[PDB]
């Protein structure tokens, strides 16, 4: 799926990202429109081998399993297809557990690069919520 910014801040929203260990809602939408143009079923390859998936491009180095990542850990159990529902409680929860590793948002880079420091705010205004 093809997520709006302000359907996507809501379904976020029921799902316990607002403020989830600091961070407001405005840098999840961010996050993914920029890792993932609010789609569902974008892929990645890396350098590496690994693949990012999903609305937020989380990876299988160490956070899924997609069977064709060899020396990998899949730290949030589930197969990496998950990553690509339209329902996101898979990408929800899994981005949970990375946010809470140690380095925060930072472990997105396109967050780090685009999100971090600026009016994020922005991303859920004029937004029922
Ligand atoms: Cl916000
Ligand atoms: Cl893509
Ligand atoms: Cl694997
Ligand atoms: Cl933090
Ligand atoms: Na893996
Ligand atoms: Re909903
Ligand atoms: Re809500």
């Amino acid at each position: 799926k093809v997520f709006g910014r302000c359907e996507l801040a809501a379904a976020m929203k029921r799902h316990g990202l607002d403020n989830y260990r600091g961070y407001s809602l405005g840098n999840w939408v961010c996050a993914a429109k920029f890792e993932s143009n609010f789609n569902t079923q974008a892929t990645n390859r890396n350098t590496d081998g690994s693949t990012d998936y999903g609305i937020l491009q989380i990876n299988s180095r160490w956070w899924c399993n997609d069977g064709r990542t060899p020396g990998s850990r899949n730290l949030c159990n589930i197969p990496c297809s998950a990553l690509l529902s339209s329902d996101i409680t898979a990408s929800v929860n899994c981005a949970k557990k990375i946010v809470s590793d140690g380095n925060g948002m930072n472990a997105w880079v396109a967050w780090r690069n685009r999100c971090k420091g600026t009016d994020v705010q922005a991303w859920i205004r004029g937004c029922r919520l």
